């Protein structure tokens, strides 16, 4: 589920909050993402650990997961 | 395995449910599909939650 | 293996217990079942506990 | 190398010991038993604490 | 090259800039990137302190790396 | 060097250096460390307590390592 769900939203471009486990929410459009990290992007790509992320929420409904 | 069950149970009869996360934050929804490590919740939008963050999944309602 | 025969014993006896999760926070019930990944906790509805979030768990009384 | 002859060493010297939870939480008692993941810790009763929730073990002495 | 991880810590190391990571608990550290490996990230400041990326939350460039 | 980990440990348990170490909770213990092995680091102070590395944030020396 994982790889398809970020990929449509990498794909698309779309805006994306991503939560981490502190609550704290970042936002941003995926770059791009590999088994441990998504690379986040806005004024810069950051590198964010998926094990300290908690939800992805897409900004809009994406089709195809 | 008891996970796959409980969780494939609940998307089935779409039982809304309470996902709590393990910095206390409760989520809302149902379970859209899930896989060893992500379930996806649907509410306004379908949202990826990682099964490391939860920490305890409530159904609303008792379920068979 | 200490975990198997602690939990099957409190489940064996259905021993409320107090399930202390990582952010602190308790749960209460008795252990309905278990496997290497989770726990089923039962009160009102039957709740399933990751066990990689779990700190402690405490019977209400010697087992 | 060094976990397990720590361990060994407090439950053996059944030796007073307090544990920190990562959230915070201070545990009190004997080690009564672990294995690879847990750690049974004695008091009232014996509760089950999970390895990958604790961030130290202090002994109350020198062992 | 197998990941993103290390390209992009790569770049951080090699090209000296400064970053910001970001703890699991939210305290903020700064400085450099001196070396980094499965576990840890070395990170220089007044002295060398290893973060474990456990730890971590992000890792933020201070400004635009490419490549 | 495949790790960094164990030489840098290593380094500050040999120097015998006052190394403060961040948990995840932001709690901050000091002293020096004792011994290390894959899962655990022996602190001392007034007594030697186990650190788990997972519950660690950060190790840091009081002053600079070589």
């Amino acid at each position: 589920l994982q790889d398809p769900f970020l990929n449509a939203l990498r794909r698309e471009r779309v805006p994306v909050s991503i939560y981490l486990v502190n609550g704290i929410k970042l936002q941003g459009q995926i770059e791009s993402f590999d088994q441990f990290v998504i690379l986040l992007k806005n004024t810069v790509s950051q590198m964010v650990y998926k094990h300290a992320i908690s939800t992805v929420v897409p900004s809009r409904p994406v089709s195809h997961h």
